[PDB]
């Protein structure tokens, strides 16, 4: 079936918890595939040690940000950037786990996940999956966000990897 993975996440050094997500392989499966692979950094490179560096009450929590840690940065398995998939998954609720980017097909590693239904995304950003367990840590990580997006504690994804 679709992977389980998961996140491990510090709040200023100390653990919140794991986040397990299923990444939907059967729908977009190069975009599930490159995040699996950066959970597990079977390439020599991925999510583990990098931040939260945007968070936004009420609307999302993105990282993925493992060359930069500011937002300008990341690359995929692929190459620096890839396609967008499709679009067919929809910002349903909160738990959705989506691809940030720059515009069309600029796709690498940074990701969010909603803490709100936003649909204003649908159709601009390829949603790959959603949250199995763990959405306290997701709401916790979301109350040290602010309205600019910058944090107000340090949060790291300490480890990651496949469950399944
Ligand atoms: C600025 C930039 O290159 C960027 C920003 C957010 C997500 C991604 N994939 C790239």
């Amino acid at each position: 079936g679709n992977p389980l993975v998961y996140l491990d996440v510090d709040a200023n050094g100390k653990p919140l918890g794991r986040v397990v997500l299923e990444l939907k392989a059967d729908v977009v499966p190069k975009t599930a595939e490159n995040f699996r692979a950066l959970c597990t950094g079977e390439k020599g490179f991925g999510y583990k040690g990098s931040t939260f560096h945007r968070v936004i009450p009420s609307f999302m929590c993105q990282a993925g940000d493992f060359t930069n840690h500011n937002g300008t940065g990341g690359k995929s398995i692929y190459g620096s950037r890839f396609p967008d998939e499709n679009f067919t998954l929809k910002h349903v609720g909160p738990g959705v786990l989506s691809m940030a980017n720059a515009g069309p097909n600029t796709n690498g590693s940074q990701f969010f996940i909603c803490t709100i239904k936003t649909d204003w995304l649908d159709g601009k950003h390829v949603v790959f999956g959603h949250v199995i367990e763990g959405m306290d840590v997701v709401k916790k990580i979301e109350s040290f966000g602010s309205k600019s997006g910058r944090t107000s504690k340090k949060i790291v994804i300490t480890d990651c990897g496949q469950l399944s």
